[PDB]
Formats: C-alpha cells, sequence, structure tokens
C-alpha cells in the first residue's frame, strides 16, 4: 500500500511524500509545476517490479508549500538538488535511481554529478538550457493572469495529451491553478542558466538516459539531443510531449523499470 | 528572366527545367514529389544575389514525366544522384551547389560524397532513414486511394504551412495528384534503406549543412540530429516542416545564400 505522510527538513521545508514498494530505491522527481499526484499510475506499476519508488511535491509546490521563500525565489538546479539531499537523508535513501523532467531534469544531473555515491543513475527529460522571454515575462502580470495562462499553456502545447491532462481532475488542477505564479516567479528567470550540460566532458560515462518527447516540436529540446549525442550518452524518445507519466503512464513506468534494471545489472558487472 | 525549358539526358530523361540568373551555380533538387514550382519564389530571390538558380522536375513526376520506368521504379539515393549528373552535364553545370529535402536529401548527400570534384558544398533536409510501414504500404492501393490519403498528408501533417500548401494553386496540385501513385510505389520502400548516412566517418570534414524542420515532431528526424552530431556536420532547423521552400520561401531563400555564400569564402 501507500504511504502518503510529511516530512519537514532542517532547511525548514516541510514536505508532502508518497512511497510504495521494497526494494532499489526510485525516485520520481517533479517538473517545475511540483505536482507529485501525476505520477500515481507509475508509482505503483513501478514499485510492483520490486522496486521502493518515492515522491514528493517540490518545495513552495501543491502539499510541500509550507517552506521559506528562498527555497521557490531565483530557482536553481544545484538549489533543487540540495532539496532532494535533503528529504533522501530524512527517509533514510542512501542510494536512488532519479528521474526528473524540466527543471526535475536539471535537478538529476545536478544530482548525479554532485552527489555521485548516492545516485544509482539518472533519467532526464526535456532539461530547459534557453531563455524564453515570453515565459519570463509572466512574473510581472497577477496571479490570476499567470495562471489563466499557464494552465491553457500546459494543457494546449506540452501536455502530450489533452485527454489524460484534464483527467488528473479538480483536485489536481486547483492545486496546479495555485502553483502557477509560484512557478513563474521563481522559475524561469534562473532555471535555464543554472543547467548542469555546460561541460560536456563532465557528462561523459556517466549512469544518464536522457529522453525527448516524440512528439514534442524538433525546436524545443534539439539543444538536448546534441549535448547528449556530443557526450556520448544515451538518448531517445517517450511518447507524448512534456509529461510522459500523465499522457503514457504505462510505458513511463516500463521504461524507468527497465532503465533501471540495466543499471542495476551494469552496477553489479 | 526565367528560362523554362526541356532538356533530353541519354539516360533516357526528357527533364522539365527552369533557371535563372547569373554567377556560381545553386541546383535545387525537389523533394519526392518532384514538382520545382515549389521553388518559384525562391530561385527569384536567390538568383537576385548573383547566383545561376537551376531546378527541375524529377523523372517521372510532374513536367519530367518522359522518362523510362527504371527512373520512378525502386527509387534509390544512388539513382537519383546519377540522374541529376546527367542533367548538370547536359546544361554544361560543372560545379554546383546543391539542395535537397527528403529524397532530394538523399540524393545530394550521394552527389557530394559520389562526386566530390562537381559539388561545392549540399544542403540536405529531412532525410528519410527509416521505412515507415503505413507509407510502404500505399503502394499496393488503387490511384484515386494514394492521391486522396497523401494530398491530406501534405496539406494536413507536414506542410508546416497549409494556407501555403493551397496556394501553390490549382495546376500544381492536378500534377501532385498524378504524382502521388508514382511517388508511393517508386520511393518510401526503397528510398530509405539507400541513405547514403551508413558511415558516418565518410561524412566527417565535408561541406554538408542539415536541416530539420522547427516545427517537425522530433521523432520524425530524430536520427538526422544525432548522425549530424556524431559526424561533426552543422545541423540545424528551418521554420515550418518538411517544405521550408513552400511555407516560408524568403526565410529559405535566405539560408541557401548566406550558406552558398559561407562556402564561397571557405573555398578561397
Ligand atoms: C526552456 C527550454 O529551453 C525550452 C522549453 C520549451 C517548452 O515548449 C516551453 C513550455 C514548458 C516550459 C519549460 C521552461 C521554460 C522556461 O522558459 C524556463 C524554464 O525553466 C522552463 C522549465 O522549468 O522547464
Ligand atoms: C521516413 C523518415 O525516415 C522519417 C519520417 C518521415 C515523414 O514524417 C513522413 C511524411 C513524408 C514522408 C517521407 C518518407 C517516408 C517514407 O516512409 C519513405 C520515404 O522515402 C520518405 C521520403 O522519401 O521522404
Ligand atoms: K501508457
Ligand atoms: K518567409
Amino acid at each position: 500500500m501507500r504511504t502518503r505522510s510529511t516530512i519537514s527538513t532542517p532547511n525548514g521545508i516541510t514536505w508532502y511524500y508518497e512511497q510504495e514498494g521494497t526494494g532499489p530505491d526510485i525516485v520520481l522527481v517533479p517538473d517545475g509545476l511540483g505536482e507529485c499526484q501525476m505520477f500515481d499510475s507509475s508509482v505503483s506499476q513501478i514499485a510492483a517490479q520490486g522496486f521502493r519508488v518515492t515522491t514528493f511535491d517540490m518545495p513552495g509546490m501543491s502539499r510541500s508549500a509550507k517552506a521559506p521563500a528562498e527555497t521557490y525565489t531565483e530557482v536553481t538546479a544545484q538549489k533543487l538538488a540540495s532539496y532532494v539531499i535533503s528529504i533522501l537523508d530524512a527517509l533514510d535513501i542512501k542510494h536512488a535511481t532519479v528521474w526528473g523532467c524540466s527543471s526535475g531534469a536539471s535537478t538529476v544531473v545536478a544530482l548525479l554529478l554532485g552527489y555521485p555515491d548516492r545516485i544509482r543513475n539518472a533519467m532526464c527529460h526535456e532539461l530547459p538550457t534557453k531563455l524564453l522571454d515570453h515565459l519570463s515575462n509572466t512574473a510581472v502580470l497577477e496571479d490570476e493572469e499567470i495562471s489563466n495562462i499557464l494552465a491553457n499553456v500546459m494543457l494546449n502545447d506540452v501536455s502530450g495529451g489533452s485527454e489524460a491532462w484534464q483527467a488528473l481532475g479538480v483536485e489536481v488542477h486547483a492545486r496546479l491553478h495555485k502553483n502557477y505564479p509560484v512557478w513563474a516567479r521563481g522559475y524561469p528567470r534562473t532555471i535555464p542558466p543554472s543547467a548542469p550540460v555546460q561541460d560536456v566532458e563532465a557528462l561523459r560515462g556517466k549512469p544518464l538516459d536522457w529522453t525527448v518527447g516524440a512528439a514534442t516540436p524538433t525546436e524545443s529540446f534539439f539543444d538536448n539531443i546534441v549535448t547528449a549525442t556530443k557526450a556520448g550518452v544515451n538518448i531517445g524518445l517517450l511518447p507524448g510531449m512534456h509529461f510522459p507519466y500523465v499522457s503514457h503512464p504505462d510505458v513511463f513506468a516500463k521504461y524507468v523499470v527497465e532503465t533501471t534494471q540495466k543499471h542495476l545489472w551494469n552496477s553489479s558487472s
């Protein structure tokens, strides 16, 4: 059965977290919207293959909103990696496989490079490396204008599956609605320049598996494909766009399980 | 200022071709639909910058239909490259910059590798390397079915600009209508396995500039980005999808001119 609970870390964050299963640890880091209910179906499917799966809402977001302002303002990959290590310490997770999309992608690459003894392998999806002025400029609008604009962007531009996105349901969407202004004012100006992929040689030989959405327009994460290839990092596609865990939960779960299994084999070898 | 004419090559093809301008040669090879009126606006814009621009309908297609069946069946990159060299020979084009999309992309890479003395530099866009069973399977349908399926694919899925695609006009779409079954029966089963990108080391250091459409879904030409990166070939994006010369003719023309100028500087 699923643990659903809260835990406080010495940096002042009260996290909402979920955990299911027994076995090697897999940790699912949310994208910038910080909403771990997006993983619900996949958590059960991955845990059923013999893994302990942990996820959580991100600081300032959803049910992890009781957090100091520094944790959700001027956010960087390296700040988020420090926060994730804090909850892994609190939960006594010594060695983890990690997944992340978007700011979660930047976070898991920063985790693997910064805490190599802690991270078995990292899966990154759609890692943001470019400043986008039209998203950065939402930060000066009123809260309800930001929520209306970004709710529409998520559904129509990046969900990868409008029926699955809407089917997250009213409780989830009401939490996202409150998160959009927090994300807009804390993330888009500071996350892209923090991308831990400027040093291509630091990525070479690392246990990293990179994906982009099959349906994502080529221009969105073209740079990820180039960077991964230059570094000799395994690069491939998942169905859908920015939220494969929402649009295609069973394919997502299979990818996480298979990739974790590949690294468990290689680790013993 | 546009010459619109025909020329016969000793492989049996009577080509329809167009030429405009004076200067270094730039040759625009069509995609698999073989229809050079798609380049009309861009030909004038490129020639205006001091180039002689040549384009043509492809064998069996549109106004180059007077051709033997081998030129439009079981078509490979290597067959198409031989045909393009035959028209360049006939027009006394000794050195050319070449552009191609789709089967035209495979053609221009085959030209650059196979005929290096003839090719100043090649621009390839969206080069097909994978068999797609759903397109291969159109080859066994009736002609009217094939034309309806593929006309809809071009307009709604890969044009990169439906209004520009429709604005090609009734006469062009009537030619395309007849080309769809010829393309379906001769191209999709044989072009992808002939892709001249098996040897990444053969591409390294070559005067090749590769593009994908910015709006194309990542999966379609993901492998082009990986291959170009592995080879150290310049890889970038054009606006739109599979037909940048239709959807964004002025951006396309500027790209062709600037890329040609970059190689004219390097060659000196
Ligand atoms: C930024 C990438 O280079 C290309 C992204 C293209 C997508 O279609 C835009 C929609 C999802 C936005 C992600 C995003 C954007 C931004 O301006 C800053 C960010 O920090 C993020 C982030 O946290 O993901
Ligand atoms: C085929 C690519 O490998 C990857 C994605 C292709 C586009 O999205 C599909 C729409 C245009 C089709 C091109 C195409 C398809 C095919 O089955 C064989 C071909 O020879 C071609 C060709 O000559 O373009
Ligand atoms: K699925
Ligand atoms: K244009």
